[PDB]
C-alpha cells in the first residue's frame, strides 16, 4: 500500500480540495477566512505572475522540496494551480543530520504525488548554494525554482514572490508564493486537506531543524498544572476533505528511531497544530551557548 497517484490525478485532487477549502463558510475575522485570502494571493502569483513567464512543464521550473509543512502546503497549491491553468521535477538538499522520519516522508510523498526527486548528497560537506550549483550542472535548463519559505521563517524578511538568487548561487529566479502565509494558515489548510503530513508534527514538533538540535516544542508540553491549550482547527479536522477510493491516504508512522527519542523524554506534548504563534515556531531547541 503506497498511496500512489499519477501526476494528473494528484493535480486534480489538489485542485478539488483547494477549491473545497475556498468554499468553506467562515466569518471575516476567522483563521479560515484569512487562509482563504492567503490561498487566493498564492493562486494569483502562480497563475498570473509565474506560469505565463516560466513553463512548469518543460523543465524550466524545479520545485524545492524538503517534506516540511511549508513545502507540503505549497506542493498542494502548486498542483492545484497546474490543474487550473492547464485544465514534476523536485529538488531536496539532503543533510547528514535530517530526521529519519522526514527522509521517509520525502520518499513516500515523492511516490504519492508522482514527483521526480533529485537529492543532493547528504555525505558531501557543502553549502546549499554549492549543492544547487551541482544540481544546475545536472539540469542546465532550469530557469526558476519554487520555494515555500514564509516571511516569518528565518531569513524570510527581505524576500519577494519573484526574485533572482544571490550572487553565490546558480542563476535562477526564486518563485516564492507562500511568503504572506502565517503558521495558523499552514495548519488550517494542511489539516483540512486530509493529505499525509510529516508525523513528527503529531508528536509536538513545530519545526524540523535537525536531529541534534530539534526538540518537541516546550510551549506544547502537557502538564496537569498548566492551562490546557485550546485547538483552533476543530472544524478543519472534523470536516477534512473526504477522499475517494483512488485518492485515499493514511498517515505513515514516525521512524522507530524517532519514537525512541520521543519516548525517552518521558513527557507528552500537544501536536504541533496547537501552536499558532509564529514567534515560537522554532522554540523546541536544545540549549546551546
Ligand atoms: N534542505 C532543503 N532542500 C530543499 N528545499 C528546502 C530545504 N530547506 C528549505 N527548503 C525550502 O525552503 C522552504 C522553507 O522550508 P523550511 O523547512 O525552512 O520551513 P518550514 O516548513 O516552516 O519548517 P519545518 O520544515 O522545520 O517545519 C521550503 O518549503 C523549501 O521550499
Amino acid at each position: 500500500g503506497a498511496m500512489v497517484m499519477r501526476l494528473g490525478d494528484a493535480a486534480e485532487l489538489c485542485y478539488n480540495l483547494t477549491s473545497s477549502y475556498l468554499q468553506i463558510a467562515a466569518e471575516s475575522d476567522s483563521i479560515i477566512a484569512q487562509t482563504q485570502r492567503a490561498i487566493n494571493t498564492t493562486k494569483s502569483i502562480l497563475i498570473n505572475e509565474t506560469f505565463p513567464k516560466w513553463s512548469p512543464l518543460n523543465g524550466e521550473i524545479s520545485f524545492s522540496y524538503n517534506g516540511g509543512k511549508d513545502c507540503q502546503v505549497l506542493l498542494l497549491l502548486y498542483l492545484s494551480c497546474l490543474w487550473e491553468y492547464y485544465i514534476l521535477p523536485t529538488v531536496f538538499i539532503d543533510h547528514d543530520d535530517t530526521f529519519k522520519t522526514l527522509e521517509n516522508f520525502i520518499e513516500e510523498t515523492s511516490l504519492r504525488y508522482s514527483l521526480s526527486l533529485y537529492e543532493s548528497d547528504r555525505d558531501k560537506c557543502e553549502t546549499m548554494a554549492e549543492a544547487f550549483e551541482t544540481f544546475l550542472q545536472v539540469f542546465p535548463e532550469t530557469k526558476a525554482i519554487v520555494i515555500g519559505i514564509r516571511h516569518t521563517d528565518p531569513f524570510g524578511e527581505h524576500l519577494k514572490p519573484i526574485q533572482k538568487t544571490d550572487a553565490n548561487w546558480p542563476d535562477f529566479y526564486r518563485l516564492q508564493p507562500l511568503l504572506h502565509w502565517n503558521l495558523a494558515n499552514i495548519w488550517s489548510f494542511l489539516l483540512y486537506s486530509n493529505e499525509p503530513i510529516c508525523e513528527l508534527y503529531r508528536y509536538g514538533f513545530t519545526s524540523l531543524g535537525n536531529v541534534e538540535e530539534t526538540l518537541p516544542n516546550p510551549h506544547l508540553r502537557k502538564d496537569k498544572n498548566s492551562t490546557p491549550l485550546k485547538l483552533n482547527f476543530e472544524w478543519e479536522i472534523e470536516n477534512r476533505y473526504k477522499h475517494n477510493e483512488v485518492t485515499k491516504a493514511e498517515p505513515i508512522p514516525i521512524a522507530d528511531e524517532d519514537l525512541v527519542k520521543i519516548e525517552n523524554l518521558h513527557e507528552d506534548y500537544y501536536p504541533g497544530w496547537y501552536l499558532v504563534d509564529d514567534k515560537l515556531e522554532r522554540a523546541g531547541r536544545i540549549k546551546k551557548k
